[PDB]
């Protein structure tokens, strides 16, 4: 699956 890290 894809990841996003939205810091
Ligand atoms: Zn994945």
């Amino acid at each position: 699956g894809s990841n996003q890290n939205n810091f």
